């Protein structure tokens, strides 16, 4: 079980999203989020804690640039 960590997290952007559809694929573990420290509110980074199989593909194919939730500034934790 690895840890992911994923950046440019906005309000809503699609991290907590996807969450839902992440252990339909992947079966997130534990899956969390950071405030903006002042507002207590969603706005930095993210993490989620998956086994060592999907981890390998899930930052492979997704970290990349910066889109609306389809690759993100990801990377292994």
């Amino acid at each position: 079980m690895r840890n992911i960590y994923v950046g440019n997290l906005v309000y809503s952007a699609t991290s907590e999203q996807v969450k839902e559809l992440f252990s339909q694929f992947g079966k997130v573990f534990n899956v969390k989020l950071i405030y903006d420290r002042e507002t207590k509110k969603p706005k930095g980074f993210g993490f989620v804690e998956m086994q060592e199989e999907s981890v390998s593909e899930a930052i492979a194919k997704l970290d990349n640039t910066d889109f609306m939730g389809r690759t993100i500034r990801v990377t292994e934790a």
